[PDB]
């Protein structure tokens, strides 16, 4: 023990007489056997859940998690069961699989776990600060309240033939149809629905004047913010790049022209009830008094807008490339169409909506096999103990739960690679509270989150915006088939999901040729 600490600083020191091409060349060495190291001992664990073995330090399991997650997650599975871990980028994600785990993580308890810490470097950059997960949950769980606001049964009747009158204004004006001059025509779907999703988005939930800003210049900010939400944002935030810049840009020129508007209205009292700006300016004050400012109210409404262009516009797109090699659904929805607005003598309304259980099926099944977010997270808080095992998953984990992988599993739902609309027969509701309810601040809704089917999760993180993505997606779709049919180019089908960009969106070119039902019919209005 004399001599034996001497050479340990002895050894200390021989190690900086060594050459720095082995130096460094163990710089990279030595936590690359620790790693392994570290991992064989883990493996010993009984209180810990399987951690899959990875052979780089840090980046872990990330590429093959990264490019196909429900692969990767089947195989995980498969050897492990439904309780595993991983390490992603730095962070240990402890996925939880099937409705046990949807249990497990949305129905955790508001002390255990944390979606702003997961999110919040997402988003903050890309909508600004103090709202949706740059703020404490409650603040979050009022935001949604506020924005519901604008989200009623009355609001949707009047939105419905807001959101037509775009979808036949982009038929009749854009590019990529012009119906009273073309008969026929190619489009890839992910130009056309991000287009058609961001105009009826905002005629409906922001107003006419922010629809009309579309028709500007200022449509390029849309652009430059858009592309500033990207998984990237995970990792770096903020680099010093000419795309950081443009994004943050975007984000205080789209803000301020928000909150012009905003402000614009107060100084003449005009202050109705025709949007969400309305909404919002009539009722955004949190139950301490305190009142959200035209700053955050404005960053709300980025966010809101950002997180629905992406799911419904990756959706719209599923379900035209779903109906593209499905010439038999196309025909069925048409004759629903026929019949519930007599043949096309009556206009579509949100109760007439309501009454195409076909159409809204579509949707749904849509969601089913294209979940656009396929890992949810939450930053684990305090340790937690997996029940009915020796699991305890400690704080400075993640949890990563998966519905969209349940979705496609065949126990759940037989055929699940299968898109068949009429598993949903009996059964076309968005989704629905199988039993008893829960308030968090934004209103009522499922205590139990074991349904295997949940694209919109559920708990206190549950998305509010079901009912407009229907109401949206099923104008759309509603018009798209009473107004076309389509088909793919010859030997072309569905693509595969891009898993790397924000939502599950179809890889490209995702192409689809489209034809008149009536060649002769045509769009009114000016252009
Ligand atoms: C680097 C190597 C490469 C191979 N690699 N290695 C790993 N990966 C990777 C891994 C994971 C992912 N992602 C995909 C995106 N994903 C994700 C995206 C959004 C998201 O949103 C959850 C919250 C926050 O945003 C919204 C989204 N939303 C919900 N409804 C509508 N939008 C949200 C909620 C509320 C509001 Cl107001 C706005 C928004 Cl955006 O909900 C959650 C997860 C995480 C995993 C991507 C790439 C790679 O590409
Ligand atoms: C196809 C359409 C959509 C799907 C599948 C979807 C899905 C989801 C999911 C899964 C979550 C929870 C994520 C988690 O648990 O971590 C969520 C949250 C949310 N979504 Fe959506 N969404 C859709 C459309 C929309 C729309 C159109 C809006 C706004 C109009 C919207 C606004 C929100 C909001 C405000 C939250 C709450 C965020 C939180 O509480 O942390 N979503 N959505």
């Amino acid at each position: 023990v004399g001599e034996a600490l001497e050479y340990v600083n002895i050894g200390l020191s021989h190690f900086l007489a060594l050459p720095l091409a082995q130096r460094i060349s163990l710089i990279i060495i030595i936590p690359f056997i620790y790693n392994i190291v570290w991992q064989l001992l883990y493996s010993l664990r009984k209180d810990r859940p399987p951690l899959v073995f990875y052979w780089i330090p840090w980046v872990g399991s990330a590429v093959v998690y990264g490019m196909k997650p429900y692969e990767f997650f089947e195989e995980c599975q498969k050897k492990y069961g439904d309780i595993f871990s991983f390490v992603l980028l730095g962070r240990v994600m402890t996925v939880y699989l099937g409705p046990k785990g949807h249990e497990f993580v949305f129905n955790a308890k508001l002390a255990d776990v944390s979606a702003e810490a997961a999110y919040a470097h997402l988003t903050t950059p890309v909508f600004g600060k103090g709202v949706i997960y740059d703020c404490p949950n409650s603040r979050l769980m009022e935001q949604k309240k506020f924005v519901k606001g604008a989200l009623t049964k009355e609001a949707f009747k009047s939105y419905v033939p807001l959101i037509a009158e775009e979808v036949y204004k982009y038929f009749r004006d854009s590019k990529n149809f012009r119906l009273n001059e073309r008969t026929t025509g190619t489009i890839d779907v992910m130009v056309t629905q991000p287009e058609m999703t961001i105009f009826t988005a905002s005629r409906s939930l922001l107003g006419k004047e922010m629809r009309a800003k579309l028709d500007t210049d200022f449509a390029y900010l849309y652009s430059d913010l858009d592309k500033g939400f990207t998984p990237i944002n995970f990792v770096f935030p903020n680099l010093p790049l000419e795309h950081y810049r443009k994004r943050d840009h975007a984000q205080k020129a789209i803000s301020g022209t928000y909150m012009s508007l905003i402000k614009e209205r107060r100084k003449n009292n005009d202050i109705q009830d025709r949007d969400l700006i309305d909404s919002l300016m009539k009722n955004s004050t949190y139950k301490d008094g305190v009142k959200m400012t035209d700053q955050e109210i404005a960053n709300l409404l980025i966010g809101v807008l950002m997180g629905g262009q992406h799911t419904s516009a990756a959706t719209s797109a599923w379900i035209l490339l779903h109906l593209a090699e499905r010439p038999d659904v196309q025909q069925e929805l048409y004759e629903e169409q026929m019949r519930v607005l007599d043949g096309g003598k009556k206009e579509l309304t949100y109760d007439l909506l309501q009454e195409m259980p076909l159409l809204n099926q579509t949707i749904k099944e849509t969601l089913r096999m294209h979940h656009p977010l396929h890992s949810l997270f939450r930053k684990v808080m305090k340790d937690m103990h997996v029940p009915n095992t020796s699991y305890v998953i400690p704080a400075g984990y993640h949890v990563l739960v998966s519905p969209g992988y349940t979705h496609l599993r065949d126990e759940y739902f037989p055929n699940a690679h299968q898109f068949n609309i009429h598993r949903w027969n009996n059964d076309s509701a968005s989704s629905y509270s199988v039993g008893e309810e829960v308030d968090y601040g934004f209103g009522a809704i499922s205590k139990g989150v074991s349904s295997p089917y949940l694209p919109f999760s559920g708990g206190r993180h549950r998305c509010i915006g079901e009912h407009f993505a229907y109401c949206q997606l099923g104008v759309l779709m509603s018009i798209f088939i009473r107004t076309l049919k389509w088909h793919y180019p010859e030997g072309k089908t569905v693509p595969p999901p891009d898993f790397t960009s924000m939502v599950t969106l179809p890889t490209g070119p995702a192409k689809i040729i489209w034809e008149k039902r009536n060649p002769e019919q045509k769009i009114g209005g000016r252009h």
